[PDB]
This record gives structure tokens, C-alpha cells and sequence, in this order.
């Protein structure tokens, strides 16, 4: 069978934190008052939510209320505690109330509002700056949230709310984000197709807190090489021959040997022979004055298939590619 894993990191967090900390199924939601807030706008619908621009009466503040299928209203207990747990944390939205929604009797998640500027203007306009500047708070919502136990399990561009006029950025959704326990074995579907570990894709549940530091390599890259997705797969399949294009595929075997993982046989006729690729190949005149040494040999140290190689947020924090970045 697959040899089993744990994190380098924070494994002992949930031990040590009372029951109550972890155990989300015992904990009790207190409802406040859906009449406080009133919906203006959707912003979104995804397969487990609903997404609104609202306004909350009883103080005359903007506010964000995600209203929860009821595929995902099973499990609202974990997201909640995982909100509340958190709350206050650098980076991390803050839940400022838990409403019955009138129309889908599902529990609506109510967030303090970001002003949040258009991703194609960022995507487009960030500078080298700027990208090391919003790394390094990412970086401090992810060692936030780890040092409290918690993997996000969906980071993505999506999911980082970036108020550029106020240099302000939250980490959203927390929809898909657990506890981590040594040696627990979880579901391998998560996250975004192209924010996915190799981990996910080889059907290896043992993973951890590192599977948020390959999903943050994937954003780099995209921004850096001017590239969204990098790593742009047909399906779950595709997305590794995707990867193993580019980091090669000796060090994959390599990976699944270490952990005795056995691919799924349909790999045979679709990953072939690729040898590890240099990053100059991405590099053009329009995205040079994106990448230097330093951002290479950053995302080289997180684009590691072996989750357990991966530099940890608070590790890549001390990189050289922040020392730029005002502190
Ligand atoms: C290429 C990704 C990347 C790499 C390195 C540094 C930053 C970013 C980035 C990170 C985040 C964003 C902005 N994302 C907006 C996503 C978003 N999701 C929302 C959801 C709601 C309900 C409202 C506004 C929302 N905005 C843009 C960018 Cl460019």
C-alpha cells in the first residue's frame, strides 16, 4: 500500500487545541437576523453558493453574503468553524455574521466588504513589486492559517480578493478548507483543476498544509510568464502530463516510488518521456522585467512534486525573493 505522509509542519496543532477547536460537527450555530441585510447585487453562482453585494442596515456598511446550496449547506458547520477559528488572522476574511437566507432556508454567510480592483487590472498592471508585495500577504494567511490547523485546499487567483488602492488582500472561500490531522486520509477532489497538486492528481490522500504552497507556485508562475493557467489541463489527467511537461518526468516516478503510489494505467498512454524544462523557455522580452534569479529559484522550491520538499509559508517568507518588499 502507500506509504503514509505527514506534515514537516504544525502536525501537533489539532492535538493539542481543545475538541472544540476541531470538532465542527458539535458546535453550535447562533442565527442573527436576515432582515439586517439587504441583497443589491449577485455577483456569482457556483456549485455550492450564491454570491451578493448586500448592505447592512443596522450600521450602514457594505457587505459580501455567500448563501450555500444545499449540497454545500451539509457541510456549513466545517466552513463556519473554520471562519470563526480564524477570523481576525492576518489576511483572512472576516465572517461578521450567520443568517437563515428566507428563500433557500440555508444558512448565508455574511463578510466584511473589500473593494476589490478588476483582476484583468491586475493581471495586467502589478508590477514586479507589487507581485513579491501580494505574495508575501498571502504567505502570511496561509502560515496564519496552518499554524491554526487548517489547509485552504482552493488557493487560487479566484479566491485572493486584492484591494489595490488600499494595498489590501483577503483570502476567501473557505469552502473547501479542513483541519489537518497526522494521517488522515482525505478526498483528493479539491481545489481548481489548474491550482491542483501532483499529489491530488495521482490519487495520493495522505497530503497536507503543502498542497497550498503548490497552488500558490501555480499563481506565481501564471503572473510571472504571462501564462493563466500555467499549467492549463484538458482534465484531471492532462493536467499532470501539463505538469510533468515542463518539471519532467523522472522526478515524478521518482515522487510516486518514494510514497509506493501506483498511477492510474491510463498515465501509460499519455505522460511519454520529458525531461525537466529551464524557466528561460517562459521568458520573452514583454515578461523579462518580471523574473530574476530570485523568482525562479523561488518557484522552483515550490513547484516540487514531492509535497513533502516544498518550502513551508513561513520558510518562503525568509526567501530572497521578498527582500524587496517593504516589512
Ligand atoms: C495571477 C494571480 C496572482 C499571482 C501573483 C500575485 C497576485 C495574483 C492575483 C491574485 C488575486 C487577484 C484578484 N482576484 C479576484 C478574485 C475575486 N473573487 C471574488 C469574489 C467576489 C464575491 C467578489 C470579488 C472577487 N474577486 C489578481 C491577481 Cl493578479
Amino acid at each position: 500500500g502507500p506509504v503514509p505522509s505527514r506534515a514537516r509542519v504544525y502536525t501537533d496543532v489539532n492535538t493539542h487545541r481543545p475538541s472544540e477547536y476541531w470538532d465542527y460537527e458539535s458546535h453550535v450555530v447562533e442565527w442573527g437576523n436576515q432582515d439586517d441585510y439587504q441583497l443589491v447585487r449577485k455577483l456569482g453562482r457556483g456549485k455550492y453558493s450564491e454570491v451578493f453585494e448586500a448592505i447592512n442596515i443596522t450600521n450602514n456598511e457594505k457587505v459580501v453574503v455567500k448563501i450555500l446550496k444545499p449540497v454545500a449547506a451539509a457541510k456549513i458547520k466545517r466552513e463556519i468553524k473554520i471562519l470563526e477559528n480564524l477570523r481576525g488572522g492576518p489576511n483572512i476574511i472576516t465572517l461578521a455574521d450567520i443568517v437563515k437566507d428566507p428563500v433557500s432556508r440555508t444558512p448565508a454567510l455574511v463578510f466584511e466588504h473589500v473593494n476589490n480592483t478588476d483582476f484583468k487590472q491586475l493581471y495586467q498592471t502589478l508590477t514586479d513589486y507589487d507581485i513579491r508585495f501580494y505574495m508575501y500577504e498571502i504567505l502570511k494567511a496561509l502560515d496564519y492559517c496552518h499554524s491554526m490547523g487548517i489547509m485552504h485546499r482552493d488557493v487560487k487567483p479566484h479566491n485572493v480578493m486584492i484591494d489595490h488602492e488600499h494595498r489590501k488582500l483577503r483570502l476567501i472561500d473557505w469552502g473547501l478548507a479542513e483541519f489537518y490531522h497526522p494521517g488522515q486520509e482525505y478526498n483528493v477532489r479539491v481545489a481548481s483543476r489548474y491550482f491542483k497538486g501532483p499529489e491530488l492528481l495521482v490519487d495520493y490522500q495522505m497530503y497536507d498544509y503543502s498542497l497550498d504552497m503548490w497552488s500558490l507556485g501555480c499563481m506565481l508562475a501564471s503572473m510571472i510568464f504571462r501564462k493563466e493557467p500555467f499549467f492549463h489541463g484538458h482534465d484531471n489527467y492532462d493536467q499532470l502530463v501539463r505538469i510533468a511537461k515542463v518539471l519532467g518526468t523522472e522526478d515524478l516516478y521518482d515522487y510516486i516510488d518514494k510514497y509506493n503510489i501506483e498511477l492510474d494505467p491510463r498515465f501509460n498512454d499519455i505522460l511519454g518521456r520529458h525531461s525537466r524544462k529551464r524557466w528561460e523557455r517562459f521568458v520573452h522580452s514583454e515578461n523579462q522585467h518580471l523574473v530574476s534569479p530570485e523568482a525562479l529559484d523561488f518557484l522552483d522550491k515550490l513547484l516540487r512534486y514531492d509535497h513533502q520538499s516544498r518550502l513551508t509559508a513561513r520558510e518562503a517568507m525568509e526567501h530572497p525573493y521578498f527582500y524587496t518588499v517593504v516589512k
